[PDB]
């Protein structure tokens, strides 16, 4: 036997390495059942590539639980929060921001931050790459994508972590995050008064329908997108590596092969653990009969580490082929930064690899967030030389 399954109220050292929960559970049963009241509703778990798949593809399953405060205002249009009505129109509207196109143009800068950041991060004896690399470097290069101002990058972030505070993967939480909420929308609204900005601003001020609280809602969902995403990667990353030690001295010496490694270090251990789902209509899946308005919840780290799907899933190899990891989705919400999480991902790794020599030597002292769902450290201290 197993115990209920759930992603609140997990043991310190099953936080610092889930992989085996899984595949225990997994190898059990590929969905699990996690009963509620009665009064319901119950929470099926998803442990199996294929079945992940199926969950992030059926259109029955939809984001908010549809019926069998400053900080309500800036979450209330997040388009991560939003189903395919609002959503679509929302989602058409900043995807073409983040294109191939902007996104390459804005690896040069993106370089030149990660490298100033390294530079102070070379002035301490015990650097802490999370608050020092991993943390401000998304918000920097959002910061640039939005025209805020660079100094401003420590006070953003402070805000983010507050923000996270209120989220409910984690546990007077919300007076922190409602203090962050509106210390964020005080901010982007004097902003909106006088360069993302300046385009879904301009885009009301010549017609297109936006409101101030929209503008602003959207300029704090892009701010701490890649700080709970993209910040977790580059640190567990690091940690991957330095257990790693093959595959990390291959990367500094083998510059070109950064991609395909970013790639496999999204699939061995991905920042965001799950996504939830709610059926809509009574669903089959693994030997279960799901009812309509049951919670589904897809386990991406899970479905990543799925010998069914990736031989040998423990270990490490840039080999595999790629476009095969669910780590930023599936379908109609795949990951709208993707592709700038992904030229941060290996930009980021780049910089510590050439930057810090000593990465993969030493020993270090990492913590990881109370989080199952936004995993990773909260701090990762490294000791240099
Ligand atoms: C490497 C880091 C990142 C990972 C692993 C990641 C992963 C994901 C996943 C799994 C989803 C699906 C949620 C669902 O099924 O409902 C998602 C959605 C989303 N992500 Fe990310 N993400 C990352 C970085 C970012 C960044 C940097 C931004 C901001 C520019 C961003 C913006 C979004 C948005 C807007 C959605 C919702 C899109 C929709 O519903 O259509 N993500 N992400």
């Amino acid at each position: 036997t197993l115990p209920r399954f759930d992603l609140m109220g997990w043991d310190k050292k099953d936080i610092a390495d889930p992989y085996p929960v899984y595949r225990r559970y997994r190898e059990a049963a590929p969905v699990h059942r996690t009963a509620s009241g009665p009064g319901k509703p119950d929470t099926y778990y998803v442990f199996t590539y294929d079945d992940v798949v199926r969950v992030l593809s059926n259109r029955r399953l939809g984001r908010n639980a549809r019926v069998a405060r400053a900080l309500r205002t800036v979450v209330e249009n997040w388009l991560v929060f939003l189903d395919p009505p609002h959503h679509t129109e929302l989602r058409s509207l900043l995807t073409t921001e983040f294109s191939p196109s902007i996104v390459t143009g804005l690896r040069p800068r993106i370089a030149e931050l990660a490298s100033a950041l390294l530079d102070r991060l070379r002035a301490q004896r015990r650097p802490d790459l999370v608050e020092g690399f991993a943390a401000p470097l998304p918000i920097l290069v959002i910061s640039a994508l939005l025209g805020i101002p660079e100094e401003d990058h420590t006070w953003l972030r402070a805000n983010a972590v507050a923000l996270q505070e209120a989220s409910t993967t984690r546990a007077r939480g919300y007076a922190r995050a409602e203090a962050a909420s509106q210390e964020f929308t005080r901010y982007f609204r004097r902003e909106v008064d006088r360069d993302l900005l300046t385009l879904l601003v301009r885009a009301r001020d010549t017609g297109s329908p936006l409101s101030v609280d929209g503008i602003v809602g959207t300029c704090v969902h892009l701010l701490t997108a890649g700080h709970e995403t993209t910040t977790n990667f580059l640190a567990k990353a690091v940690l991957t590596l330095r257990a790693h030690r093959d595959v990390l001295d291959e990367l500094r010496t083998t510059p070109e092969s950064t991609p395909a490694a970013v790639e496999e270090l999204m699939r061995y251990d991905p920042p965001v653990q799950a996504v939830t789902r709610w059926a809509y209509e009574d669903i089959r899946l693994g030997d279960h009969d799901i009812p309509r308005g049951s919670r589904v919840v897809a386990l991406l780290g899970s479905a990543n580490r799925d010998p069914a799907r990736f031989p040998d899933p423990d270990v490490l190899d840039v080999h595999r082929a790629a476009e095969r990891q669910v780590g930023f989705g599936l379908g109609i919400h795949y990951c709208l930064g993707a592709t700038l999480a992904r030229a941060e991902a290996e930009i980021g790794l780049r910089a510590l690899l050439d930057g810090i020599p000593a990465l993969g030597r030493g020993a270090h002292e990492v913590e990881y967030a109370d989080d199952m769902v936004f995993h990773g450290p909260t701090r990762l201290l490294l000791d240099l030389p």
